[PDB]
């Protein structure tokens, strides 16, 4: 398939490069993160990707406790991104990096990126760290409501990307560093953060919000029925502040991408749960090979009509292209 | 479908009853947990369930930090269960409750239950608490290897059931108590515990072990490909003790049940990932209605041959009920 | 689900009533007759009880396609269409109509379609397979040259054509000899309709008139499950197909066809279709009065698909297709 | 996957070679002929390169079923079976055989089946649909009374019967008039075979001989997708069906049939079949030489199913069905 849109495609600036085993692989990953116009573009040309919506790596800004420095790095990463996109505006779009450890500063930067730089959304790596940085700050908290109000006003999607939990909140993984990151920790951290947003009632207040999750929803589709329907015989209204069910917000305010989850069975389950209209192609480059993602997607077992939607038209619609 | 086997069916004793919002619902749940020969049996007769493998509620024994006490409560719960099964051996089988905060004591109690009481397996509610009870004790730790060797020797399945994480390990849920329990916390806690067992190399050392997970695998099937294949371009070997991939152990040493997850889409995904031969019917009664579980399973969109396997023969084979 | 649209919903006029007699046991004939003649009473109450807002009505089968005499065929078609228009007018907020066509006379059929669409406001046509004409011993398929002008008009008017089943003629039914239970909805209906559809595709009809919209009931008469094989059998042979059409069967099926759930309330079948043609091209339908409305609705309300797709298949796909 | 078993793999003898001429363009005819006559060379090299350990061979189509003279049919069937036995003997660790049968003569077919199984060690029979006999203008279906003794012997021998396709006779093909491209594997093969299978079911054959094992290629010739409708159409009519069989079509399909992946390398189709008949009754097959072995193997090795089912469908279901363990 040609003319695809990919939207979980990362890059890094020297300041965040360290955020992502010594050897040829680490050297190659560093090159990939810093490259935009060469290797990356050539692969897009060879693997039917017309549009790549770029985003800074992780955890990046979300792991900078000093709001002062966080604001600076975010602004820097965004200006570099804007400069890179301007080189091939017909191929590159951008997601803004935000210093959410400072609500007002984050709101201001999002406005600058969207209104002045033409960015089409924001991508944030989970909870923020601030001050001593020993407390995970989730976005369902009261201090972030004004920010969400602005996101809805600008009417641009918010990509909730993964990050690892803090050491003090990772005891279940002690002795098993191999379970951290994309293996599992990433999904749990992001899925729960997403559920917190839903349970908080954020989407009752701002129903036009569009949240995007990668890695096919971080496991949510498979367990969505249970999330709401567990212990169904108990006919008492849910305790959380949200007015409706988790499935309602997931089906109405979320979209998921195929980033780093090139599995047909998983895609079929998602198609039968959230629907093909809310699934988007993405790769997670440079952490995943573009050819791996594209070759899988080009042949996965779905209707050609849905391959066109998931690979291109869903995204073009969502981002008003 | 008639002749079904269900194996995540709970009961409680006064001592553990509390582990399980005042009103008519709480009163009903208590009655259900304490009943075995009446209401429960009537529902089994009305909803085609021939065999019910019973197990104590949660967290129960796993939440008793004092070794001696945990050993006492487990032994008591097992003796009670043994007596209840003896009244209708043609309908009730039993899973052992184990005081794993004391490895040696747990091994002996399992032997006692299997060899002297005829129990067909063990059901444990995740990690154990011991001493000050501030440290979650996972079963991939070295001190539990002798235990697993015995489980394999006795050749009976181990049902790894959920429990909530300790408060100090649940900050991600702070302010959202509704996310604890069956809504989500139960699955995360159990899925990871399962992965720890796998990564530890436990199944290389004891390949004949049979582990059972409820709630359709606690989310594992959907993300299994990613667990091993994420960042595939990096051809460097994983550094965990296990010699093979997570999918190998999941596919060869695990079985999942339909407890509290009556969703056809989820079942189809599981069938295309682990296969119908490793999926078992279960309800999670009394936390789930038996009619809800049975009505869903009787009509879910699978081959009739697989409805028979998942509903009955897979379990008959696993627990050696045909000889 | 409420507000559903159903489009394989039949009725009969006295002149075609008997065509449905040999499709149900004699003990159920009285009831089936009542159902076929009733449009404003029981039918509407069932629609209200089972969340059906719009019902696109069509004459029963084989009806007009089984009338060998052209003059007579044209007569019955016009009468059936006039009656349908009269019934729809009594409850225009709930009923729409498909035209019955005397295709044993191409020119007459083209004229009748124009009248139904332009003057009566019909939203499409429903035809029960091949036509019989003259001695009526030869099945007339619509991929034949004489029907090209007709198809050009269908595309111009831009209304869908529902290719409904009918049984093959006796001389073309030997494979079912001794097995009358295989005729009709059990199997014969599907084979007859699936092949007719393939004939249209292979003929190049859609190369000439790419904007045509054809609708098939019973989840595509079996086509989705075998579509890959239809084009890809003997793939090692790198040579172009031998038929007139310029592209593959899957291209025309994916671009010019839509399928309905009429008389095929099977979740597995729906999942396969979703993974082959996509939810955007599947429409809810019941096949009432030959199928119970509650059977169709209860199954569809709970089938294992995304709620977003339940809304599309149950309502919005049809509202988009018929420009409602 | 290595160690696969494939069971819709054809060959031909000079006497039946021309039967396959009309199913491939003139340019590919030379190649198809080579493939059909080859068993020990090219075929084996492809099996070694594409993980196929066992290939159960069968004569091409329509072959014997299109020979109306009983005597000639018996002669050709016997000759084809002797050649096949000779070929299998050259490499018995890789090749097994399905018997060709002269069913235009029930008694002769029964005797030849006995000879193939008891003396030649054949593991079943493969028949290309209905038989023609005498004037050859009437399709002879196996649900007819004269074939009951034969079926009884098939059950006694306890070997599977592969009901393979063939095209209908011209007078029974008017729906395809002007569309020769719809005959054969494109569609006609499936319709012809699906209905023949339904006739067997409806006849009550499986009530009388419940241990029979019938095999269909091309993923069931379309049956799985429409099976619900076959039994449940017009469900509101609460009256038993009119056919002689005591149960439902789905019952016989689920209990007496197995389907193969021959010439139908489509994941969506396989998923539907898994959710209808179950993985325990689906078998890998290629339809070589009409289909490329690598096409079948490459697709099957990567299709979206559980690895446990890939092993069953690719090898163990067949080994269990043909008692190879
Ligand atoms: O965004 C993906 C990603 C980020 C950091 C590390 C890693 O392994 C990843 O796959
Ligand atoms: O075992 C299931 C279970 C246990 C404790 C509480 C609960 O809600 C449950 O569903
Ligand atoms: O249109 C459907 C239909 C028509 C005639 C007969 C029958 O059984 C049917 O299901
Ligand atoms: O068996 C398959 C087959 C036989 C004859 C002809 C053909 O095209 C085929 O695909
Ligand atoms: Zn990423
Ligand atoms: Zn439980
Ligand atoms: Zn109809
Ligand atoms: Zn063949």
């Amino acid at each position: 398939m040609q003319g695809k849109v990919a939207l979980e495609e990362h890059f890094a600036i020297p300041e965040t490069l360290q955020d992502s085993v010594p050897g040829d692989y680490w050297k190659e990953l560093q090159h990939r993160l810093l490259d935009i116009q060469d290797t990356r573009l050539k692969l897009m040309d060879a693997h039917g990707i017309e549009t790549m919506i770029l985003s800074l790596n992780a955890p990046a800004v979300q792991a900078i406790p000093d709001r002062r420095k966080a604001i600076e790095i975010a602004r820097r990463a965004n200006d570099v991104l804007a400069e890179e996109c301007a080189k091939r505006p017909d191929r590159f779009l951008a997601f803004a990096a935000l210093p959410l450890q400072d609500p007002d500063a984050a709101t201001e930067e999002l406005q600058r990126c969207v209104n002045d730089l033409g960015f089409v959304g924001a991508l944030v790596n989970g909870f923020s760290q601030e001050g001593d940085g020993q407390t995970p700050l989730y976005y369902d908290l009261p201090q972030y409501r004004p920010f969400w109000g602005e996101v809805e006003k600008l009417d641009v999607p918010f990509y909730l990307h993964p990050r690892n939990p803090l050491p003090q909140d990772s005891r279940i993984y002690d002795g098993h560093p191999w379970l951290l990151g994309p293996t599992w920790a990433f999904a749990q951290e992001t899925a729960v953060h997403a559920l917190r947003l839903m349970a908080s009632g954020l989407f009752d207040e701002h129903p036009r919000l569009n949240i995007i999750l990668g890695h096919m929803g971080e496991g949510l589709p498979y367990m969505m029925w249970r999330i709401d329907h567990r212990n169904a015989w108990v006919k008492l209204p849910p305790r959380y502040p949200a007015k409706r069910r988790f499935m309602d917000y997931f089906n109405e305010n979320f979209h998921i991408t195929t980033s780093g989850n090139f599995r047909t069975q998983t895609l079929i389950d998602a198609i039968l749960e959230i629907g093909a209209d809310r699934i988007l192609f993405s790769t997670d480059w440079p952490f995943e090979n573009i050819d791996h993602a594209s070759d899988w997607f080009n042949a996965t077992s779905i209707a050609e009509a849905d391959r066109v939607k998931i690979g291109r038209t869903n995204a073009r619609r969502l981002f008003k292209l």
